[PDB]
């Protein structure tokens, strides 16, 4: 395992450094999207949650193709709002229900530290 906490307050730090190799070790899921929405990386651990194979998803929209039940101004507002402002530090429960068991998750959003870039985090609860 990779040991990182889910919503530590230093996680973009930690996670800059690690390559798809190592955001697969991560006891969470990791999504690293850029402006656009578009998918950058998408982990393992997020794989066993959505049935989605990572490497399947990798270039497609998140929010309009892969995962559309997130485009809501619930998840979707959210994200683009902090897209816009440049600051994105928000966690919140949800449901993912396309295509899949309904499945409770937390998830937290937050800009990458890299310039446009922005990770979302989800483990079940
Ligand atoms: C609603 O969109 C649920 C499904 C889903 C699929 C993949 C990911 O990563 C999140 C949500």
């Amino acid at each position: 395992m990779e040991h990182v906490a889910f919503g530590s307050e230093d996680i973009e730090n930690t996670l800059a450094k690690m390559d798809d190799g190592q955001l697969d070790g991560l006891a969470f899921g990791a999504i690293q999207l850029d402006g656009d929405g578009n998918i950058l990386q998408y982990n393992a651990a997020e794989g066993d949650i959505t049935g989605r194979d990572p490497k399947q998803v990798i270039g497609k929209n998140f929010f309009k193709d892969v995962a559309p039940c997130t485009d809501s101004p619930e998840f979707y507002g959210k994200f683009k709002e902090g897209v816009a402002s440049g600051n994105l530090n928000t966690m919140f429960e949800y449901t993912f229900d396309y295509q899949m068991t309904p499945t409770k998750v937390k998830v937290h959003m937050k800009k990458a530290l890299s310039g446009d870039s922005y990770w979302v985090f989800v483990k079940r609860v």
